[PDB]
């Protein structure tokens, strides 16, 4: 649905057609301006950060693994005249609508048997999801993948992409795959029985010579060499497929352009009537395009075991009965052909519609996993109270589709309830530990991480116990829409931290709530505070991510007490752009202001301009 | 955008058509009148400064690094021909005070002497014609035959911008594309290899009207107001801004030509920016400096020109210097603080101070730059009046030539009935 | 004072450079000025009574 994709956007954001992505890497955000002001009984010092970026970092790397499952029947396409008033598939004016065509006279009580089986056989949104897969690999071929580089680094802890992605080589996305071709048959007309367990489709006019190398090249084994999101493994969809065209089916080519993938859709949809196939496929796609790279070293948990893809069976029975599709189709909403349009017109517009879903998801996931399983709406019944429908099973896009709605807090409506596509929350509701890999760089790092071992000489590998999964993503797109005081993604916001001349600098913050606010507003200022727990004898520093810049209370790593000693004599002036704390004396009031937006993306430490119409 | 852009120029001057550039700096101003008026303790003075000139200045030279892409260069190819008679000289003056020198050899390095039609040697792209049949290269729509000159400015605009002289509009750009289809009912021509500035005019015209590419026009002519000119430095301090070098193609019309048809999917006022530049070409030179002055007058304190009208539009750095006068490390913030006339040393920039002053934007709102036309400072009361714009070029008076710009405009409703907000 | 001036104002007024000098001498702080014309200094620090 590219309406419902379309709104998740903000308001400041007018894209453009053409976006030339050539990296495996993008940081995405705004500029804006912040009044910064720190108030003290001695006076007032006021700073201004004309351009301050808060981006979040997002790449084309992903391991996910495809399984072929049983789904509903999609029964929009189908001619108006076969259905009751209920609407279901009458069978009797099926035998009606059989007798009355251009249909061979001995085949009719034959084929009008199978009908029963055959004709609740329509779902091809497994066709449509690798033919949209190729039309992107082909595009942004160029993209490179190394196999010593780094995945995540913070200067304490670094994560090299050799420790998530074994089995790996170092290859470019158009020399991963190398997919091999399934048979494409002509249907004989005059076949006795229809042969099920293999899917005839329509077609228009003569299949051209490229067109039988992509479909054959789209019904094969998806096998790769680089753990890419485009071309994750996928199962053989099917051997053989027939293709109900009168005009001979041409020789396969062998070589194809991506601009002739979009001819071989475009024919295979209108000759189908399957645009709600088409539209279940698109947001199938939006999911699993991008993943992000993780905000902390500990958020890394969420990528370690790989997440299921749910492909439905192909299965189609128009080559059998060409009289039953027609110019006068059935369908329940009437603007049922306006995702497919979309596509045609604006194919780049995917990457913007794609980062909008897992930013509205992933932000969502990291205030859920923060919530005790005794409590109505919890971890592990928040689809149940929500999904108002009847699907299959709660799994794929029903899951990813309801994050959205609490994010956005509007009441999202599709016409089948189809349960197709990634499940991401694996890691949350298992409720155990995980480990994951790190390679060290200072020797002083098991005090901050909650690490296996307490000395460490540097170049170890060493791993970090990660029991609560802290938010992967800061919310950037959905700023100030729905705001939660987790976050704190306010336009103004004001802290009053209360000390006497009596205590030397030392203040101890026996709230939680505002702890959180200073430690993350000094970072705006640029200042590089290290805070100590009492009651355990831990650290922790607000400079513990390298994009947002903001300090979240899950960047503590533990749940207990809170008694926090922070000593204002060893305030160290990190950034440029910063108000100064030379020596504090009496109550301090920190505050800010974010007055205007403007759109910026980045790509290999260099600016990504949107072109086009 | 030209109705952005124009606005910002002062409600006073409205410029003519032409304008005969035929050097690398023009100052641009106005000749005021200030009545001041004196009072203190010892008693009252009045008097009146009758001809007082206030002026930026303003060059052609910049070092950058690279259907919007396709203009941009189309549109660059334009002003090299137009004015390709501009001279880089390697060992003269960037900025000179008195104390202080910077010449082209710093700040350019890997530079030599050349003309800007010298600058550039372009090759051609293979222009291949799209046979009606056939079921990583764009294909664009034309007009009948494509001209044997059209062919060698399709094949230059797609090809590598290599400069051997730091110039504007001549920057380093990357290769847009190998091959570009052109799906022309009439076969195309070979390249002739030699094409006039007027030649371009008819290529951007025709290529604009088959693919209905309007509003990709209109981001091209904001990209290239940007870059066209780059100021030169009001102080010493301020060339930090210009050292680092600042980082400045698909369609599918030629395809399938059913999707573009007589009534297309658009704002109203969309076909504007292009009608403006097709009348008056010279224009875009006003429309540069009025938009470059915004930004670098507002960053003392690109689209920081919100910011200055105020409304809605929809490490210490080392440069290095030449010493002229001996007393040189008294006044700027030098490494060697004992120096001899000759020398090249270099100076410390902490802070980045203003490039340029308020001419165009003087007075549309005042910051305490104190840029008032009438101001009582605490006794001194002056008033400024009569303002007349003069433009300098090469130490003589540069006038403008032609007939005068009547406005070209379109209103919000041609026959549109509700304003579907979007 | 504007930015473009590195720390240096001159006061050609009289009246307003006394009071100046008189109260950065009340907040403790050592001013030492140069006239232009002549070439002489002068201290606000001139006095340890008043």
């Amino acid at each position: 649905m590219s309406s419902l994709l379309n709104s998740l956007l903000p308001e400041y954001f007018k894209p453009k057609t053409n976006l030339n992505i050539n990296s495996s890497r993008v940081q995405y955000g705004f500029n804006a301006r912040i009044d910064m002001q720190y108030e003290d009984d001695s006076g007032t010092r006021k700073g201004s950060r004309p351009n301050a970026f808060m981006s979040n970092t997002v790449a084309f790397i992903g391991n996910y693994e495809g399984i072929i499952v049983d789904d509903i029947p999609i029964l929009d396409g189908l001619r108006a005249d076969i259905f009751d008033t209920h609407g279901d598939l009458d069978m009797g004016l099926v035998e009606d609508a059989l007798s009355k065509s251009t249909m061979i006279r001995r085949n009719v009580p034959t084929y009008t048997a199978y009908a029963s089986e055959l004709l609740y056989k329509r779902n091809l949104t497994s066709l449509f999801y690798n033919m949209l897969r190729l039309y992107y690999i082909k595009k942004w071929g160029s993209i490179k993948y190394e196999k010593d580089a780094i995945f995540y680094d913070n200067g304490h802890a670094c994560l090299l992409n050799r420790q998530l992605f074994p089995k790996s080589r170092d290859a470019s996305l158009e020399s991963s795959l190398s997919l091999p071709e399934a048979e494409i048959a002509m249907l004989d007309p005059g076949l006795e029985f229809p042969e099920e367990d293999v899917p005839a489709i329509l077609w228009h006019g003569r299949v051209s010579s490229r067109a039988t190398c992509i479909l054959g090249q789209a019904c094969s084994e998806f096998a790769p060499l680089a753990p890419f999101s485009i071309a994750h493994y996928s199962p053989q969809l099917t051997r053989k497929l027939f293709v109900n065209a009168p005009a001979g089916i041409e020789p396969s080519s062998g070589r194809y352009t991506h601009e002739d993938v979009k001819d071989a859709i475009t024919i295979l949809v209108s000759a189908n009537q399957a645009y709600t196939d088409f539209e279940a496929a698109y947001l199938m796609l939006a999911q699993t395009l991008v993943s992000p790279v993780p905000r902390t070293a500990e958020a890394s948990a969420w990528f370690i075991n790989a997440g299921m893809v749910n492909m439905p069976t192909l299965s189609c029975a128009n080559g059998y009965y060409p009289a039953l599709t027609n110019v006068n189709p059935y369908h329940r909403l009437d603007t049922w052909k306006d995702t497919l349009n979309h596509w045609v017109a604006y194919p780049d517009m995917l990457f913007y519609h794609s980062v909008a879903m897992i930013e509205s998801c992933y932000v969502e996931l990291g205030n859920v996993a923060r919530v005790s399983d005794s409590d109505a709406i919890n971890k592990y019944t928040f689809t149940e109270l929500s999904v108002q429908g009847r699907p299959v099973m709660n799994r794929g896009i029903i899951v990813d589709l309801t994050l959205v709605a609490m994010r956005t807090g509007r009441e999202i409506s599709l016409p089948y309830p189809v349960s197709c596509g990634l499940t991401r929350t694996d890691a949350l509701l298992q409720g155990t530990e995980i480990h994951v890999p790190v390679v060290v760089k200072d020797i002083d790092m098991p005090q901050y991480y909650n690490a296996i071992d307490k000395d460490v000489i540097e170049g170890q590998e060493t791993v970090i116990k990660v029991k609560q999964l802290p938010p992967a993503m800061y919310p950037i797109y959905t700023y100030g829409i729905n705001t939660t005081e987790f976050y704190s993604d306010h336009f103004e916001d004001q802290v009053q931290v209360e000390m006497a001349p009596i205590d030397n600098g030392k203040a101890v913050f026996n709230d939680a709530r505002k702890f959180s606010k200073f430690m993350s507003i000094m970072r705006m200022m640029g200042n590089d505070v290290t805070a100590t727990d009492l009651v355990t004898g831990r650290k922790v520093s607000n400079w513990a991510d390298n994009s947002s810049g903001r300090f979240l209370y899950t960047d503590v790593k533990y749940e207990g007490q809170t008694a926090f000693l922070v000593d204002m004599d060893t305030v160290k002036a990190r950034d440029h752009c910063w108000v100064s704390i030379v020596d504090p004396n009496g109550t301090m009031n920190l505050s800010y202001k974010m007055t205007n937006f403007r759109a910026a993306m980045f790509s290999r430490n260099k600016p990504l301009y949107m072109t086009g119409g």
